[PDB]
């Protein structure tokens, strides 16, 4: 599995290059995987990925929640592959053909996919909550191996956790703003992802050096 | 929205020089094109403007927007900075997901299509179970724009029953995923065409006959 410094994941929302570098530059020591969403891609185009490697020892997870037909889909990871994301998330209620469409393509690449379980926020409970766990057990048996799960709700991170089984990797946002606590969530995830909590703070690295602060013996 | 001859081309060449020609070749017979991220992450979302530029189409961004909300609206707002008339929104994430994006099309002067159930083999696993829900959700949402599948015309007149006549439902899946343009048709205000288009030999011979086909329907 990607070995995420700090269990640490900055999810790098700004949506201005200028300050969407200046913040990770500031927080690059404590973090060595950044995630990078369509609010800053869209803003600043593909090229934002190279230049954070270019500027940071950073793996990028790009949070693209890809959710399209299967024919699609593999188009969208080849773009995302091409420009040099490590890893895509996805979304698996669109069902297993279109799940696969991405493994086929991450595969022949060389990369990773993540696959989303439950979301973390309320409207998650109306239709995703229900096919959650059966959306896990689909990703095992088509060997997925990375998976994305709600800090928000401890209970149903748990029994993701369970139905991946420990040697499955599995991030979780929700930490902070949203109201999960770190130390609760790595009890079952991998690693956290934190976003506002980090990157709208006065001082980012005060932010992210106390997080990690508050989970050292979990280091 | 207004429609040119019922069909929406899905522009997914991933070059621009290939999409621009190919969009270029067939502008006569159209007045939309749906853009999505294979050829926007291909070449950026100055594409859109571009489009617009030389053609004057409406673009609907297919961006199936599936995420928070607060993530939703950043989503939104960039894409409609961008130029875009209108964005695809997934139902799947809850009435939360939708509203934010519905808020965003609301101050920029934009629309929200609301996609209810995928036109895919894999819709039957999970989104098939949610789609009239997720209708009546856009219903009570004050959702007017939904996006359901030539593929399965049963259910994409399920949808249109729920949703009623007033509201404007466009259709993928006709030509290379098996749904027919004529049967669509009876169903959904628009139909959304790509490779059928795009990768023929000559795509504006098969614009042409696409639209020969159901001319009655014109
Ligand atoms: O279920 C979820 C919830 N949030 N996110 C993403 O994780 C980050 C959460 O950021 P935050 O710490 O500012 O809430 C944002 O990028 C959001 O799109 C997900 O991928 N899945
Ligand atoms: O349920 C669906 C099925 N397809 N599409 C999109 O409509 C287009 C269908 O193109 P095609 O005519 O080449 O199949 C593609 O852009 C595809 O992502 C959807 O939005 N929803």
């Amino acid at each position: 599995v990607m070995d995420v410094m700090n269990r640490l994941i900055l999810a790098m929302d700004l949506m201005n290059r200028d300050d969407a570098l200046r913040v990770t530059g500031e927080v690059r020591e404590y973090i060595d995987t950044v995630k990078i969403g369509y609010p800053l891609v869209l803003s600043e185009g593909m090229d934002i990925i190279a230049e954070f490697r270019k500027r940071f020892g950073c793996r990028i997870i790009a949070d693209f929640k890809v959710a399209d037909i299967p024919e699609t889909n593999e188009k969208i990871c080849r773009a995302t592959f091409k420009a040099g994301a490590d890893a895509i998330t996805v979304h698996g209620f669109p069902g297993a053909d279109s799940v696969r469409a991405c493994l086929n393509v991450a595969e022949e690449m060389g990369r990773e996919v993540f696959l989303l379980t439950e979301m973390s926020h309320p409207g998650a409970e109306m239709f995703i909550q229900g096919a959650a766990d059966e959306i896990a057990r689909m990703g095992v048996d088509l060997g997925v191996k990375n998976y994305v799960g709600p800090s928000t709700r401890p209970e149903r991170l748990s029994r993701l956790r369970e139905i991946i089984g420990q040697d499955s990797f599995l991030i979780s946002p929700g930490v902070g703003a949203q109201g999960g606590d770190p130390g609760e969530t790595l009890r079952f995830a991998d690693a956290i992802i934190v976003g506002r909590s980090i990157y709208l703070a006065d001082n980012p690295a005060a932010a992210a050096a106390g997080i990690i602060e508050s989970i050292k013996d979990l280091l």
